[PDB]
């Protein structure tokens, strides 16, 4: 795999760590749909909304498997590390109009 996974639950936003670079997600969209970040950074997304949402990368992309994320509620935070170099689309599973994309680099 090409990220790993620091908590499999989303987490609180009160919890988001210091360091870790933060996309919100609010009116039906991530925040910041295109994120550029170095090897070895952690990504946060934070829902700020009362939507349910996630981030889903199909398979092949963050690894063999899709990567599914779990839904998260409003004020909850979900984190991917990421290990290598490239380009990583991503989708909300219940609402997949919503996309992102992560460049490693
Ligand atoms: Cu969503």
């Amino acid at each position: 795999d090409k990220a790993t996974i620091p908590s499999e639950s989303p987490f609180a936003a009160a919890e988001v760590a210091d360091g870790a670079i933060v996309v919100d997600i609010a009116k039906m969209k991530y925040e910041t749909p295109e994120l550029h970040v170095k090897v070895g950074d952690t990504v946060t997304y934070i829902n700020r909304e009362a939507m349910p949402h996630n981030v889903h990368f199909v398979a092949g992309v963050l690894g063999e498997a899709a990567l599914k994320g779990p839904m998260m509620k409003k004020e909850q935070a979900y984190s991917l590390t990421f290990t290598e170099a490239g380009t990583y689309d991503y989708h909300c599973t219940p609402h997949p109009f919503m996309r992102g994309k992560v460049v490693v680099e």
